[PDB]
């Protein structure tokens, strides 16, 4: 037949098979709705546990106007333009200067304007490769007044609290008194300590963690991210720099060869370096009720965080939280996959022309091999960005860790002003009292540092990023939904069960890459799960995601990526398929 | 309509609109089958103008059989992995060892395997996204008795004798002689002084080069490559690093804000150096005959570079060579959005939700945002590719500039042996005169350095790589048309027309950024076209493309793109379009 009408038929077979898919229907949590104004002659729904960021905020976290939200909700879903421009965001604004009246003084000396939603109507965006935004669905999120959601918010304020201490001191004495106090905490939470019971969700079933040990605290729950060091290889380490290869039985050695163990990766002729840019250690964020709360009301704090000079491997939380808090959507994934391209790790041997030259006569660039790959990865960034986009906006609204952080120290602070507010969050306040206690003293030690010589007390969730979260609703997690995509890419693409030889740890005292302790076997998809782990988790410990946030984000990045493969694949005339190890242990074909 | 139904109503949708942009037919040049065997008695084709590498040569550089070229075509057309396997890769192989008989002892001593044709097949590769791999033509390669193939390998051999000099100094006196030489020999030839006649094919009108000078020797034709420093910015300069944003009235300065201009792009919360991996200077590949033969044969070469140790800003064209030769598919532009990304440079006007979020409400990250435009040019890299395998291995299978410089040395040497061979280079030779006897000098130097005290006197066109050229044909350009697709992709998406008030150049004695001398205005748009030319024209300097590869690559990369572009609008309900200024200076709204 003809070339352009196989090209047509190819392109029509492969939106077959998304729609033949079918639409997994996306269901809320019902929090939009359930959880109502106190007043006693008002009805209308606080909208609490609704992102509400942007739209003006009271003096206690919830919404003046409900209506506010309901038009914001409707141009979420009609995607149009002029509709959300119509829509209120930021506080009352000064007649003279134009610039909204900010809460507190930090915002109105800055003159900040209001930010934006991030693409409020990008669920509804087409999607021309792999699944629509809006065929996948993630499962509910956890409501306030679920011990999931107490535990997600303990983890939280436990990664604010320990934000300056050093994934490779996680077992060491001298963070021993806050991994401790972590870890007794979160056993202490009935999420944790008790496994789920028969007749939950199945994804409660399986995002459910159990004892929390210093092993796997702040680690996420894929095959190989409790395994090894705390952070992935491909986060850390650099890889083979030009000049290390083999040239027949010649073995010529990269003059900067000990770059690779220098976290530089052979970014081409270039290198990248993993070391990441150091965060003003201790220096949290959003920590003041009147500046949190002019960022709920969409004051503009993005740049505002002050770095210390140079770049460093990521050591502290607070530098994976720095890591993740600019990277280039597919940044970690594609580093990843340069680390895999120049340390020579084998694509999936199920690749065809993956064999010697001898035998099959194929190099592999453009398709099966680095081109390829790389392509890939970053192409299905944007689709699970979609997918989460509609995930977050149309479907459930999930109020930002620090907007659950506000209605938290609100509520905590109501009994000292002799009020009762926000009884959704009353159990979280009360299963987490010593972590909201220590909590408000690094919140006063903040507040004392920003400006404030006697600060309210705060019991709000502290910010690694001084914007806080994006200015989109917390689930799913754009971050985690890309990691689910790119590392399904990568572990498709790739051997995923080749076994890493050469494992390092960030030094517990130098800037310099170490050989871990770790005495097992790490492998390339335990790796790469790692580092979506890394990333999603270090979206946690920078206050703007919650864990469940994160795994089913990255379930619904793999179901993107997992379309998105078997689309293309039917566009190669070759006999091939992808080795794709799941997120749930199971391996599909490609 | 329902949204698993719009979804794939949206992407048949696309797909009819590229079905109806129509097949370009691909028209070859007809060297394939116009060059014959000399030998009297054969009148079979001598292949020697088509990309033979791979299959069994003779010691003059054509192929033995004939039927392996015809094999190979087939397999080509065909895709079938068993019938590429079936073909014959390299040389007679040793019955004992198993390895192939090398020509060189070099290569023989290194026990060098075969290296296979790199996606003989990947045009027949279907594209769920944009054009087809077999919809988009470019025009026939110039022919080996044109006058552009004589100024394509004249400016090949300029630019391999030219390797160690730096960007900086082109016009500087110490490489005047070399400047100088190089313009009168390019000028000398009626490519470039004589223009282009009525009737000629209008691509070779308009890839035609007039007049050489210093300001445009070795520069491409792409709007904004020939004024302002040679190098772009983008492939030199860093870009505002991590806390150098503005926060309301107050300007927060990165304190790594000198990594800018160090030639360090801020890579989110790392960073990528734009300082190339030094290739060995004056090691120049494939000058001594066997050698050449033996990659000719597949001798897998690769790796076999040598490099100094670190890494600098590229200076001289070695270092560009370098630069492209393992750039990472989409690297260069993938960092020149990185730059323009951290570099605040505003997106495309006409694209949604640019303006002030008090205006519009909305920031844009997923879709009209660095995410979006992160993923489309990195995703329009591999469709360009399949459409440049296409026009490498099906359409036109020209052969590589090495194995022009092959056919020209060996016409060269014929006569002085008493015979005569390659009759279709005359041209070439005649016309190259004090090129050649000057590559002859490089090679006989190289050679000494290779090992041979007295090395036959080889016309080779010295190689910057080892293996010299990637294992497929020369036209298209794989790199070239990445360069075209992608920068069209950054030039839409970007507001390419914003223009950059800092202009750096590398400096003429350190290895640093300096403020360039040009007094006149450079664009992002200019900007991205010379990082185009940048990369196409590294390629021509590592001596694996023409220059018409390049140009014509470039036009096919931004057909990829625009067909791309056009096929992504209709998954936006948002009223948008990109302004996209082609590469003939004319703008289209996607
Ligand atoms: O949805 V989030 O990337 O803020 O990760
Ligand atoms: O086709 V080439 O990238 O060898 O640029
Ligand atoms: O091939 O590149
Ligand atoms: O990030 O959002
Ligand atoms: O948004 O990111
Ligand atoms: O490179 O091809
Ligand atoms: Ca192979
Ligand atoms: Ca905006």
């Amino acid at each position: 037949q003809s070339r352009a009408k196989a090209s047509f038929d190819t392109r029509v077979a492969a939106a077959e098979l998304a729609l033949n898919r079918g639409v997994v229907p996306s269901f809320a949590n019902g929090e939009e709705l359930l959880y109502r104004n106190p007043d006693p002659d008002n009805t209308d729904p606080s909208f609490i546990a609704s992102f509400t960021k942007g739209l003006p905020h009271d003096d206690n976290g919830a919404i003046i106007d409900p209506d506010d939200f309901l038009a914001f909700v409707r141009a979420i879903n009609s995607g149009d333009e002029k509709e959300i421009a119509d829509l209120t965001l930021g506080p009352a604004r000064d007649p003279e200067t134009g610039l909204p009246i900010w809460r507190s003084d930090l915002a109105n000396s800055l003159e900040l304007e209001v930010r934006g939603w991030e693409n409020s109507s990008a669920g509804l965006t087409f999607d021309l490769e792999g699944p629509d935004a809006q065929s996948i669905a993630m499962p509910p999120a956890p409501v306030l007044t679920s011990p999931e959601l107490v535990a997600e918010i303990a983890e939280l304020y436990l990664m604010a609290l320990g934000r300056e201490i050093e994934f490779s001191e996680f077992d060491s004495p001298k963070n021993a008194e806050y991994i401790q106090f972590a870890i007794d905490q979160l056993n202490g939470l009935e999420w944790f300590n008790t496994p789920a019971k028969l007749g939950d969700p199945p994804a409660e079933i399986r995002r459910r963690r159990g004892e929390v040990t210093v092993g796997n605290l702040f680690r996420g729950i894929l095959p190989g991210s409790e395994v090894g060091p705390y952070l992935s290889q491909y986060i850390i380490v650099g890889s083979k720099q030009i000049g290390s290869a083999t040239v027949g039985n010649k073995t010529l050695v990269s003059p900067n060869a000990a770059d690779e163990f220098d976290g530089e990766i052979a970014y081409g002729s270039i290198t990248i370096s993993q070391r990441v840019r150091i965060a003003t250690p201790g220096r949290d964020f959003m920590t003041d009720l009147k500046v949190f709360l002019d960022v709920q009301d969409a004051a503009d704090f993005r740049g505002f965080e002050s770095y210390e000079p140079g770049a460093r491997l990521i050591r502290t939380i607070r530098d994976l939280a720095t890591w993740v808090h600019f990277d280039a959507l597919y940044e970690a994934y594609l580093n990843a996959c340069l680390i895999l391209l120049a340390n020579g790790v084998p694509f999936d041997p199920n690749l065809p022309f993956q064999q010697e030259d001898k035998l099959d006569n194929q190099d592999v660039f453009v398709n099966f091999g680095s081109a390829h790959v790389l392509s890939l990865v970053t192409e299905v960034a944007t689709r699970a960005l979609k997918a989460v986009r509609y995930q977050k906006f149309n479907i459930h609204r999930r109020l930002r860790p620090e907007a659950t952080g506000g209605l938290i120290s609100v509520n905590k602070i109501a009994p000292q002003k002799g009020e009762s507010i926000f009884p959704e969050v009353d159990l979280a306040v009360e299963e987490l009292g010593d972590i909201l206690e220590k909590a408000e003293i690094s919140n006063r030690k903040q507040n004392i540092a920003d400006g404030d010589p006697d600060p309210d007390p705060s019991f709000l969730l502290p910010m690694a990023f001084a914007e806080g979260s994006p200015f989109h609703p917390s689930y799913g997690s754009g971050h985690a939904v890309v990691a689910g995509a790119c590392v399904t890419i990568l572990k498709a693409f790739f051997d995923s069960g080749i076994e890493i030889d050469q494992v390092f740890e960030v030094d517990k005292d130098e800037d310099k890459l170490v050989k871990s302790s770790f005495k097992g076997t790490l492998t390339v998809a335990g790796e790469l799960n790692k580092l979506a782990d890394n990333i999603a988790i270090g979206r946690n410990m920078a206050g703007v995601h919650y864990f469940s946030d994160q795994f089913e984000s990255l379930l619904l990045g793999e179901q993107v990526a997992i379309g998105i493969l078997e689309e293309q694949s039917l566009t190669y005339g070759e006999n091939f398929f992808f080795n794709l190890p799941k997120f749930d242990g199971t391996t599909i074909q490609i």
